[PDB]
């Protein structure tokens, strides 16, 4: 339980917790346990990566929906991750959609959810970040940057004008901003209107004064089509997007799915969809001519899952469902088994890596 050991939590501890509690519940107790520093590797250099405008001590960084009110963050920060996101943050509070709506698919190692957005709001958000403030200016400096992903309301009647109040408010405070394409939970969150959509965002915030101007980045679905695809690269490059978050949970259902809440509605997540993102990965890459930094998501539960992401064109990577199985020690076992896989296939870091199959 202090020691950090991946077997004990692995084999013993998780398995436990999720025979004693439903998934939405188990998530509230992580959440209060990371809050609270009740947790559980040493990043060398060969880890550190600049992208963004930023220093990242390590790639491997929380994805959203875990801490979706920056409750956990610095105890996010103390499990080893090397940058948290936080949200998705809606502009009003709402409550999501009615419970249950986590469903677990042990026999798969993946998970179903259909949270719905249930969000603080942006001004709990808000002043919960200022209360800590100047400890995550100095945390950022020291190479542990902070993202802040921006969802829209159910009932909002203007999608652009919600995400305009994310970045005004929650703008400043916040290394990067998210914008999904991509919840499959809420509403219909052509490309002349991602471009609508993203030339207001980006209005907005180049309108910050410059010390608290962050990066924006658009989060996509693995669902897209091949024009998806090609519209969204075409508009990034446009409008000078900073990055791409790739990928988003699936409303598909790979065959082969074997538990018994394979057809419950919501997005799929964990490792039926790692195949997917990674190949999402590697379009968006080459779409975008490697010009364009991507985190990629979808599935990493070990250090050859992150590096087949790098590898694929994501400069960072995150992950959530493998803590949901695996817990906390999950972040030092994917970092030391990068690390190895790296001096192994003759990289000198992380930076060495990304992209690097598109060059063979
Ligand atoms: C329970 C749960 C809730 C999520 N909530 C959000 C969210 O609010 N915003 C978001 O952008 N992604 C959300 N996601 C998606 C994750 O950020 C991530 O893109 C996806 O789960 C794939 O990564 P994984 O396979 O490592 O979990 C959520 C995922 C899960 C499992
Ligand atoms: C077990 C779990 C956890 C979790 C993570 C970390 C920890 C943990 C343990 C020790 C210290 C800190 C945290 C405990 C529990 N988080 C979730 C989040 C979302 C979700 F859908 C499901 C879960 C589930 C689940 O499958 O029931
Ligand atoms: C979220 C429930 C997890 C239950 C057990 C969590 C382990 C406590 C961590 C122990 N310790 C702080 C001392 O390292
Ligand atoms: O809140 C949610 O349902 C949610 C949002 C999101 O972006 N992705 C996801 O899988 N769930």
């Amino acid at each position: 339980m202090a020691t950090g050991d991946e077997r004990f939590y692995a084999e013993h501890l998780m398995p436990t917790l999720q025979g004693l509690l439903d998934p939405e519940s188990a998530h509230r107790l992580a959440v209060r346990f990371t809050s609270l520093g009740l947790l559980p590797f040493q990043d060398s250099d060969m880890l550190e990566v600049r992208v963004l405008g930023h220093k990242f001590r390590n790639p491997v960084g929380i994805a959203a929906g875990f801490d979706k009110h920056g409750e956990a963050v610095d105890g996010l920060y103390k499990m080893g991750f090397g940058f948290v996101e936080i949200g998705s943050v809606t502009p009003k509070p709402q409550e999501g959609n009615p419970r249950p709506r986590v469903f677990r698919l042990p026999e798969d190692q993946a998970v179903i959810n259909r949270y719905g957005f249930n969000s603080h709001g942006l001004s709990v958000v808000e002043h919960r970040l200022r209360a800590r403030q100047q400890k995550q200016a100095k945390l950022t400096e020291d190479g542990l940057p902070l993202g802040v992903n921006l969802g829209k309301n159910k009932t909002s009647v203007d999608a652009a004008e919600d995400y305009a109040e994310g970045v005004r408010v929650l703008g400043p405070l916040a290394d990067y901003l998210v914008v999904n394409v991509s919840s499959p939970n809420t509403a219909g969150l052509g490309k002349a209107e991602l471009r609508r959509l993203l030339t207001k965002v980006l209005q907005e915030r180049d309108g910050l004064r410059r010390v608290h101007r962050p990066a924006v980045l658009v989060k996509i679905a693995p669902d897209l089509t091949s024009q998806d695809k090609e519209d969204i690269a075409s508009v990034v490059k446009e409008l000078g997007i900073d990055g791409l978050i790739v990928t988003n949970t699936t409303v598909s259902r790979p065959a082969g799915l074997q538990g018994a809440l394979r057809s419950e509605t919501g997005g799929l997540s964990g490792k039926p969809l790692r195949d997917l993102s990674t190949q999402t990965i590697r379009e968006m890459y080459a779409l975008t001519q490697g010009r364009v930094p991507i985190i990629g998501v979808g599935g990493v539960s070990s250090g050859q899952d992150a590096l087949e992401k790098i590898r694929a064109g994501a400069s960072l990577v995150q992950l959530y469902t493998a803590l949901t199985f695996w817990g906390p020690p999950v972040v030092g076992k994917v970092k030391r088994e990068l690390e190895a896989l790296l001096k192994e296939q003759g990289f000198g870091g992380v930076t060495d890596a990304i992209g690097a199959d598109h060059r063979r």
